């Protein structure tokens, strides 16, 4: 018998005495040490006093689990594992003051989502995600990126768009302040404004231009001709811009950053550009800047605090 710490949140930990002849399995069920499974190992002698992951299997757990995670699903703590035993082996160099991940495993857009995530205001609700941000924005993102695939619903190696990512990812942060005025014009229906609020309040797909966005576009109405919507307030810290990939041009001063997407719908490559004294374009580890951009972008991140439209 050696002894070591079981938790689910590697912050209320609890001392078990193992038996060095039956597998952790046998003992606590499911068991992880630094996201390689270990249910079906037998106790070394320096696993001695060591912290495992164990599936929740008393209330105590499954509570601290969800006060940690805010999920139930009994997959989470596996998912969370396996994608963490890839992602403590990326590397995650510094490239123009932000943590940047070096491409493996298809992540380029996990490295685009990670350096657009240290560019906006967001808190997130569940303490897991909150505090790997704060670790990840310090240069240590493996845990980070680990949560991010298990609140995705995503595996390593899987191919990811940026946009589906962002939009789970705001959906467990608090965007509740966020409010969004719309208003419909059609010839015949007439006006109708709607208020939409959190993750829809921030997030629109269809255009890039976010002054686009305030002239107004041009929808399908329910009526049968177009309309046009325009956005009356916006009370925000951000907004995401996003439509299928085009050739884009980005003004260093006019945006905060971008998604670039090269290639076939989900087998492509993304790059991330961000606007600083001049424009950097950051393609895992490698780093280019230019004082102009033309390419395909897919995302467009803008800052907000307050917006009312001057139209009648
Ligand atoms: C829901 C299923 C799914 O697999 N989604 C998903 C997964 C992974 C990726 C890389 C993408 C994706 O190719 N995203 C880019 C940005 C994209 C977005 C929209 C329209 C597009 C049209 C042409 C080309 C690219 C286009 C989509
Ligand atoms: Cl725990
Ligand atoms: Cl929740
Ligand atoms: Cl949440
Ligand atoms: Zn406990
Ligand atoms: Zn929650
Ligand atoms: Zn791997
Ligand atoms: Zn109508």
């Amino acid at each position: 018998t050696i002894k070591v710490f079981t938790t689910v949140d590697n912050i209320n930990l609890h001392t078990q005495v193992v038996d060095m002849s039956m597998t952790y399995g046998q003992q606590f069920g499911p068991t992880y040490l630094d996201g390689a499974d270990v249910t079906k190992i037998k106790p070394h002698n320096s696993h001695e006093g060591k912290t495992f992951y164990v599936l929740p299997n008393d209330d105590t757990l499954r509570v601290e689990a969800f006060e940690y995670y805010h999920t139930t699903d009994p997959s989470f703590l596996g998912r969370y594992m396996s994608a963490l035993n890839h992602t403590k082996k990326w590397k995650y160099p510094q490239v123009n003051g932000l943590t940047s991940i070096k491409w493996a495993d298809n992540n380029s857009y996990l490295a685009t989502a990670l350096l657009t995530l240290q560019q906006i205001e967001l808190k997130f609700n569940p303490p897991a995600l909150q505090d790997a941000y704060y670790r990840a924005r310090a240069g240590e993102a493996a845990n980070f990126c680990a949560l991010i695939l298990a609140y995705c619903n995503k595996t390593v190696g899987e191919l990811g768009d940026v946009r589906e990512t962002m939009s789970y990812l705001f959906q467990h942060a608090n965007l509740d302040s966020c409010k969004r005025v719309l208003n419909v014009v059609c010839k015949t229906c007439g006006q109708q404004q709607t208020t939409l609020k959190g993750v829809e309040a921030v997030m629109y797909m269809g255009t890039l231009s976010y002054e686009q966005f305030k002239k107004g576009v041009q929808i399908p109405c329910t009526c049968g001709k177009q309309a046009t919507k325009y956005l009356v307030q916006q009370e925000s810290p951000f907004v995401m811009m996003s439509a299928p990939p085009a050739q884009y041009e980005l003004k260093h001063g006019t945006f905060t950053c971008a998604s670039e997407y090269t290639g076939n719908y989900q087998c492509g490559h993304y790059k991330h550009i961000t606007s600083k004294e001049t424009l950097y374009c950051i393609d895992g580890a490698l780093l280019t800047k230019s004082s102009e951009y033309k390419g395909p972008i897919t995302d467009v991140f803008y800052k907000e605090n307050s917006y009312t439209t001057t139209i009648k």
